[PDB]
């Protein structure tokens, strides 16, 4: 299993213009195109993303060549980050994982206010760490993920994606 197994795994594939679990439109492999009501808002993001008129719908191709922008700016924004970047070099490979997970749903900016749970697994307290994670809107909003991201931290291992 890897990054991009995994988040494909949480987030899905959808070929045509979508709303969120928040009513956001989205396309792809979850990629966000505006957080705006509008249709032709989001219609027109897709439009500058892809290079050409869509008209709501893209190829498989397409989707995974958001996703792969999509994941390495993730990456590049933990590794530019003074909070993040200190605990993801703490971190070991599978737990690197769950972080870059975190980032890619809620933002570079979102994660690093979990500064309590950011210091936990920097000290490498999994339990105590797993138990503040969970005290969390995103927890109580998409709790079946969460729930994956979480065992991830505190294992250290992919059985969470096992059964998925």
């Amino acid at each position: 299993m890897n990054i991009f197994e995994m988040l494909r795994i949480d987030e899905g594939l959808r070929l045509k213009i979508y709303k969120d679990t928040e009513g956001y439109y989205t396309i792809g492999i979850g990629h966000l195109l505006t957080k705006s009501p509008s249709l032709n808002a989001a219609k027109s993001e897709l439009d500058k993303a892809i290079g050409r008129n869509c008209n709501g719908v893209i190829t498989k191709d397409e989707a995974e060549k958001l996703f792969n922008q999509d994941v390495d700016a993730a990456v590049r924004g933990i590794l530019r980050n003074a909070k993040l970047k200190p605990v993801y070099d703490s971190l070991d490979a599978v737990r690197r994982c769950a972080l870059i997970n975190m980032v890619f749903q809620m933002g570079e900016t979102g994660v690093a206010g979990f500064t309590n749970s950011l210091r936990m697994l920097q000290q490498k307290r999994w339990d105590e760490a797993a138990v503040n994670l969970a005290k969390s809107r995103w927890y109580n909003q998409t709790p079946n993920r969460a729930k994956r991201v979480i065992t991830t931290f505190r294992t250290g291992e992919w059985d969470a994606y096992k059964n998925l």
